DNA sequence: TATATCATCGATAGTGATATA
DNA sequence: TATATCACTATCGATGATATA
């Protein structure tokens, strides 16, 4: 059961193989010396000393300094109470560390805590110029649009999307739609013009503006000019959420506003 | 210091390596992350992301979001380290009680080795550290048949109340010598029940020099180094000889009438 | 031994943790045996030799005459301040080695680089601290006119691109935050302000800072998250509609700027 | 050449192999994508993803975000300095980091600094038994003395150190010997007996006293009373280094002192 | 014998390669 | 073609064994 001691040595109170087999045989043999350590253990001769030295500074041993270290145990009943009492105002201490970490981190991350959840990634700018991925990217910013959808549409989008505002209009999002006067002969509804009239949502014509744009909440979508491209259907895109920039789209669309209507 | 004093908080408590620590602010700060998201926004490699966000939810920190794409969600920081300190607790709790086993058993395995603790024929030990002057000083005091001197400067018999009436009991002659600044200690304590009850001489003193413990013929006492006190490996000495104990016996007398 | 100054050793020091806690060891009892060293620290026997050894190596302990292997510690006052000495003179044999490659690098690049024309007209660069690494190509660029309302991050150490655009004739109008006002004591846009050959202003604050050369645009998002991990989303857009209508803004400004 | 540019890259401007050499590949050609990198570099197809990103963070390139990635240079002319002037500004950010943890560490070391020198070790207890290891502690003892030296001898410090004495008189320290009458019948003619004479020491004797000790500055040593030990010179002794110890030892001493008789 | 040193393990952490629909 | 993951290196620090004179 020798075995068990060091066993239970290692595993609760701290000591190291040859530590606990050096504590075990002290109590057993009373006054020991480095060399008669290592005749009546399995402590290694060369280690003895450091062990049996180790052993008085954790308090698992007496000693009598000299030209032969003398060393005797501490009682058993002692040493061991006297360890777990220790190491329970050691805990406490870290204990308290890891609450007052706990605080310091929680006041730090407040300002960065985000509790709205990036629907498709943290990108807040995006290059479009397909056809297929001008329409998927704008029916997600239909999908997602909560309090507003302002579009000023001269042609440049690559897709009726008659069923999509109206779905967002549905779902209680105020919509504003400006067309071209030479859109509206193709414009013939095919709903929008249904919505409008029961005063669904608000659809006004003008000849001509320059900046055409969707904009749904904080984000715009708008085409960086390029007439031929613009055939091809290939005309470079950009995406853009932020409040500030879109907040700018957002005046330019008031202004073609408030200057045309049928 | 802000976003790395985050990320070292949580490596030095919280049991985060550096990448680990990295990943769970950017979670915390962008929300939601994919392992590309994360490698590109963050100081952790792209080969690595991976394994990171894994081991970040099976620490609690992370979830893993539904559906595919590898996308994770932060746990709120609230909740994970509020719930980490509790396990922590836990843990402690619980090996707080296999100590407690350990040694109830380790003294039922130690029981037929301690024929003899009559503690041998040596007159003189060194104790290193002031922590462990009470694991002699107990011995002298459960051994005292005549005569008990203590003069405690805060450390000689700490949390030996019991030991000291149990002496008392036996018809040991108690002179107890303390420094007024501990004296709050002794509010609740045994000992001002058997002072004024005459069971034992209790005096006061701003301070003294020379802290010690007389029980019969046996002396004990530290030696005075701030290096020594720093590692804490203060030298005690205990010595059993009638001529010493005699010379520390005077300078105890010399204290003793000064107090109170 | 206090911890925070073993701490502080691993931290400015590039010390070990042994290392260290050897150090603070000598310090303290001023001469010290390899035995002697882990007798009374938290360094390992089996290791003490060679931790004595390291730290001669790093100048920290001096080999005793002996010869017994007694090992002194270099005065805290003398191997501390050479430390920082030797690393001030590295860092400054690093800096002109930095020098030298980026001279020797433009002279390797040189060849390459004839494939400079800022077809597309859309950028991203990610960081604020980044920004001038575009917007200097946009100065250089401008023939005509030039429109920057800085925070002070747009344009910063642009001074001498924006005063030699002024030479070649560029309408220039520069909208600053009163804050960065005293930034501009004796320089030379001031010089070139009083002396009629470019607009100088100042507001309070504006939410849109930006930089416009001729049709060109270029401007920052604004996310507390991205900016923390210095992530923080800048745009470079080349559209005369566009420029047209972040030119009205900077016209909204600088119709309520102070003449400074 | 391309090694010679990637070198300098990964050596000064903190670029691993694979964004160095994404870097020198942009600046050649221009305008990428991840795909195109990799036909043109020695950058592994599965990393130029992650290796173009990363360059956009360091303010190597710039990049059209979306599902497929263009990426351009940064003029090297620009990134470059850049990079040194901030790195510039991180040195010296650390230098004063470093400066503050000096002066921290020298207000909390200031308290511990040792100016003694041990000589012999940092046991200030030591515990010793025989003829030699008795006479060589005592040796010790007097070859460290520096200012006094209090000796109360009834025999029991074996060997005879008169010369030991003398040598430690002749270097300023000052002794007083304090000797059992029945060992002065041994101490006639030398030496010390001469010195006595002359004034160079104190030299009292006395007929009992129990505590024999040495005292030698803040050092004390003296036996644990075995009388059976101490014919067979195998008594146990105890040597001590505290002046608070040696201080009470002393008062002792000078209680023996001022009964005995001179000479 | 009592001085003086080595060997093995696992975990970081930086860095260049490899694998799956 | 993009995603997903691995593999090697050196250092640390913890622990159990070996080497001189």
């Amino acid at each position: 059961s020798k075995d068990r001691m060091v066993e239970l040595l290692q595993e609760h109170f701290e000591l190291n193989l040859y530590e606990a087999r050096a504590y075990v045989a002290l109590v057993a043999f009373g006054v020991l010396t480095p060399a008669e350590l290592a005749s009546v253990s399995e402590v290694p001769a060369p280690r003895t000393y450091d062990v049996l030295r180790s052993l008085e500074k954790k308090g698992f041993a007496m000693t009598q300094p000299g030209k032969t270290n003398k060393y005797r145990p501490v009682h058993p009943a002692n040493v061991l109470e006297k360890f777990i009492q220790d190491w329970q105002e050691r805990v406490k201490e870290e204990l308290e560390a890891k609450k007052k970490a706990k605080e310091e981190l929680l006041e730090l991350m407040a300002p960065l805590i985000e509790t709205e959840v990036p629907k498709y990634g943290v990108e807040r700018v995006w290059v479009v110029r397909g056809i297929k991925n001008s329409t998927l990217k704008t029916k997600e910013m239909l999908e997602e649009a909560q309090n507003e959808i302002l579009l000023a549409d001269d042609g440049f989008i690559a897709v009726n999307l008659e069923d999509d505002i109206i779905k967002a209009v549905d779902r209680g999002v105020k919509t504003k739609i400006l067309l071209t006067k030479n859109l509206l002969p193709r414009l013939k509804a095919s709903k929008i013009i249904d919505y409008a009239k029961e005063g669904k949502l608000e659809l006004r014509a003008l000849d001509k503006f320059d900046l055409p744009m969707l904009i749904c909440d904080e984000e715009v979508f708008f085409a960086l000019e390029d007439l031929a491209a613009r055939y091809f259907n290939y005309e470079t895109q950009v995406w853009i959420k932020d409040h500030r920039v879109v907040a700018l789209f957002k005046e330019k669309f008031n202004e073609y506003w408030e200057k045309a209507e049928k």
